[PDB]
């Protein structure tokens, strides 16, 4: 007795309120504090249709993480509107932390269990919740970072897989750390991210290997993006309040497709908003070591479309659109209206 619905939805976490992180801050106000102990209830041979790309629940996280990034990380100078505005622009402490995201009385939110499910379709396995897990707002492109695990094999999700024009989000199984650092000591915005080759080839293999599943044994072939701005050409994502770009070539070049892999990274100070305002600056990096350590959890690709009969299929790291990167941890949920 329920149908698809949309409403609105509210936030919780485990934010303190002393603290001046920029994400405890803005959940301190937006946010109420996390139930102790949720409930869930296993839906009895129930079966229901899920559609990841098309979730208002992903507008919604989106809207949040511009409202927080609009109060938090506000740039020197900016450019939008065809207005320049300066202002400004102290550092800040930043580091992303779980939200949660519930319904309100007379609306549940679906969660599709089965452990192969991808995205789009019917699902067997349904159960009902208030909240959904912790979900880390990290913005990032080409790799999500900090995300969920697929429980079983490897999943591909894609809205319409022949489309090439539509966005492939793959769901590893197991997480590749990325270790990225600007040391305290020839530029202050070089950095580097290190991979250990060995975990990181064997992954992209298996990748490599479910693509062919889903093309039908066509020959799967990595490469770097074709074109577009350095935010999607490159391996972009904010490290303690500055804005890393890596170079993520090594990572998608086939060779070993076995040592400790060296991303070279760039602190950039002029940057192009993903909420789409426009350009932005912000002062130069910070002082003393700067290092970020994540789990690889996710990859965005996008496959090029000028191969019909070919043998061969290739696929580059792609995104931009920081709503699928809510989708990769959104999937598996859906909001309905108790009847
Ligand atoms: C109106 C509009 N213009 C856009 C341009 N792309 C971006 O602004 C962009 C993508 C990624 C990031 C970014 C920055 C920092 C971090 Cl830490 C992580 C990610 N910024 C497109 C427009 C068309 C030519 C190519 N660029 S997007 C857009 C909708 O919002
Ligand atoms: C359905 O999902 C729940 C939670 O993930 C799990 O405990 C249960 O075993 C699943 N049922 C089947 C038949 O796999
Ligand atoms: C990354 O995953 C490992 C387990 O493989 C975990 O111990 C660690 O806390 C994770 N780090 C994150 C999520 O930042
Ligand atoms: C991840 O999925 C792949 C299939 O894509 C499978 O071969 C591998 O065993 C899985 N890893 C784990 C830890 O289950
Ligand atoms: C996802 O699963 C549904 C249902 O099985 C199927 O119709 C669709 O083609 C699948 N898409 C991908 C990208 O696997
Ligand atoms: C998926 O993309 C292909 C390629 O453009 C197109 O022919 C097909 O109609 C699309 N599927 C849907 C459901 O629109
Ligand atoms: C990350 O790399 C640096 C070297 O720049 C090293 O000192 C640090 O211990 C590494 N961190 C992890 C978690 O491996
Ligand atoms: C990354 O480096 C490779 C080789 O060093 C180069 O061919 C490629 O153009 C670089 N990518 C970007 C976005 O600069
Ligand atoms: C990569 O992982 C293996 C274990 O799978 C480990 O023995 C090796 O030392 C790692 N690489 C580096 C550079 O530490
Ligand atoms: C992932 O989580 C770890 C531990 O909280 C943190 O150090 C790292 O900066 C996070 N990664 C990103 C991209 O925020």
């Amino acid at each position: 007795v329920w149908k698809d619905a949309d409403t609105t939805l509210f936030c919780a976490s485990d934010a303190k309120a002393h603290e001046t992180e920029v994400h405890n801050v803005w959940a301190t106000h937006a946010c109420v504090p996390t139930d102790p102990n949720p409930q869930e209830i296993h839906l009895e041979n129930v079966t229901e249709n899920f559609n990841m790309w098309k979730n208002n629940m992903v507008e919604q996280m989106q809207e949040d993480v511009i409202s927080l990034w609009d109060q938090s990380l506000q740039p020197c100078v900016k450019l939008t509107g065809g207005s320049v505005i300066k202002q400004a622009c102290p550092k800040i402490s930043f580091d992303p932390i779980p939200i949660h995201y519930c319904t309100p009385a007379g609306y549940v939110i679906l969660k599709c269990n089965d452990k192969n499910f991808n995205g789009t379709g019917p699902c067997k396995n349904v159960s009902s919740v208030q909240c959904t897990h912790g979900i880390k707002p990290v913005v990032s492109t080409q790799l999500l970072l900090n995300g969920s695990l697929a429980e079983e094999e490897i999943i591909i999700r894609s809205e319409n897989l022949t489309n090439n024009a539509k966005t492939i989000i793959v769901h590893l199984n197991k997480s590749v750390e990325i270790n990225c650092t600007r040391p305290s000591n020839g530029d202050i915005r070089k950095a580097y991210c290190e991979i250990n080759g060995t975990k990181w080839n064997k992954v992209l293999k298996q990748v490599t290997e479910k693509l062919k599943e889903h093309f039908n044994n066509k020959t799967i072939i990595f490469q770097p993006p074709s074109g577009g701005d350095l935010e999607i050409t490159m391996h972009s994502f904010n490290c303690r309040g500055e804005f890393f770009y890596c170079n993520t070539t090594q990572l998608f070049n086939n060779t070993c497709i076995n040592g400790t892999i060296t991303l070279p990274c760039k602190i950039k100070q002029i940057i192009n908003m993903w909420q789409g305002t426009g350009q932005a600056m912000y002062a130069p990096p910070i002082d003393g070591k700067i290092n970020c350590v994540s789990n690889i959890t996710g990859i965005l690709l996008t496959r090029d479309g000028g191969a019909n009969n070919t043998s061969n299929e290739t696929f580059r790291p792609g995104g931009g659109n920081i709503k699928d990167n809510w989708r990769s941890e959104l999937y598996k949920y859906k909001v309905v209206q108790i009847e």
